């Protein structure tokens, strides 16, 4: 029987993506959350001083340059500081930026999806937390991550030369994608005739004239978001082992 056989080596392959699914969330997880401790051990560290001389000092600390393209505090009053120092367009207020917003509206650490940069005019992610003393909320702390770093992590793997890995939001919304074209599209969009389901196992679609496999994992440990890690495979080269 054909169908056996056929059974047989699906159920095969979707055990080995659940592998390569499970794992690859975990390492974007961890990744990830270093990043937001950090973010949240300079907050902790501000809380208890935030002189000018102390905030140039901290922002200044190797950790921190050489982890995030810029880190920065934004005080609820609106001043402004970051390191390394960048030209400042006219009318600039951190309080009005996503970052800020999300931060204060999640009431602790967190991540932006993708918006568009103040110098680059570009997409860029944050990771963000406020600044908590007494119970009270001084302001927030940002650190920038490009989008480009994001997508290489994911796909350290080939995955045996079958796809690739992107990042999507429960809502839809893909973040991060090795296409640079298919970011901040939704999956509607970029499959409208059968789109993909998140909650469901193994969804078959269609991309560029071929046939392929997408399957969704859960990355935990995100406070704030619900963000799924997305394989997305060729089904003809699969099967073909
Ligand atoms: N990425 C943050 C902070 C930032 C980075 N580079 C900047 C240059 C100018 C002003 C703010 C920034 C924002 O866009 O708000």
């Amino acid at each position: 029987n054909d169908y056996l056989q056929r059974n047989a080596i699906r159920e095969d392959l979707e055990s080995y993506l659940r592998e390569m699914g499970d794992v690859t969330s975990s390492n974007i997880q961890n990744w990830l959350g270093g990043r937001l401790l950090l973010v949240e051990q300079t907050a902790q560290t501000l809380a208890r001083d935030h002189s000018p001389e102390t905030v140039s000092a901290l922002l200044e600390q190797p950790a921190l340059t050489s982890t995030f393209s810029f880190t920065y505090l934004g005080q609820q009053d609106g001043v402004f500081t970051m390191r390394p120092d960048s030209p400042m367009p006219a009318g600039y207020d951190p309080r009005s930026r996503p970052w800020y917003k999300d931060a204060v509206a999640a009431g602790g650490l967190t991540l932006t999806e993708p918006y568009v940069d103040a110098a680059t005019q570009e997409l860029i992610i944050t990771a963000a937390t406020p600044v908590k003393a007494a119970g009270n909320t001084l302001g927030v702390v940002g650190g920038d991550l490009s989008l480009k770093t994001l997508v290489q992590i994911i796909n350290s793997l080939d995955f045996s030369g079958m796809g690739y890995a992107f990042l999507v939001s429960g809502d839809g919304k893909i973040l991060v994608h090795p296409d640079k074209e298919q970011v901040m599209k939704t999956l509607s969009e970029v499959y409208p005739q059968n789109t993909p389901k998140i909650a469901t196992g193994f969804s078959e679609a269609e991309l560029h004239g071929h046939t392929r496999i997408l399957a969704f994992t859960p990355i935990k440990g995100l406070p704030s978001v619900t963000w799924y890690l997305a394989l997305s495979i060729d089904k003809d080269k699969a099967y073909a082992m």
